């Protein structure tokens, strides 16, 4: 079972970025998938999760209304559309997919997202 995140990089505060994650090696349509992040110096946190059918979602309080999770079961992919990004959203983002039985969850290797503050928006 393997997961690979696509997308990442630098965005100016207020901007948007879409992350994707594709899974291989088993059936994923019957289990939840999601995204965690580890901001500098912080504990890793569950950012968003989505049920097998897509009919239920979960968001961390600090991203509600700004991030949207969705999935394409035919591609075994999960997406994180990040809008209204803020510098506090700077983190390594890890996709995850659940399965029945130990080890219960697989994690991707992570992708860096960096959101620049206004101090960098002009030369001074």
């Amino acid at each position: 079972v393997q997961l690979v995140e696509s997308g990442g990089g630098l965005v100016q505060a207020g901007g948007s970025l879409r992350l994707s994650c594709a899974a291989s090696g088993s059936i994923f349509v019957n289990n939840a998938m999601g995204w965690y992040r580890q901001a500098p110096g912080k504990e890793r946190e569950l950012v968003a999760a989505i049920s097998a059918s897509g009919g239920s979602t979960y968001y961390a309080d600090s991203v509600k209304g700004r991030f949207t999770i969705s999935r394409d079961n035919a591609k075994n992919t999960v997406y994180l559309q990040m809008n209204s990004l803020k510098p506090e959203d700077t983190a390594v983002y890890y996709c995850a997919a659940d399965q029945d039985g130990y080890p219960y969850e697989y994690w991707g290797q992570g992708t860096q997202v960096t959101v620049s503050s206004l101090e960098s928006a002009w030369s001074h």
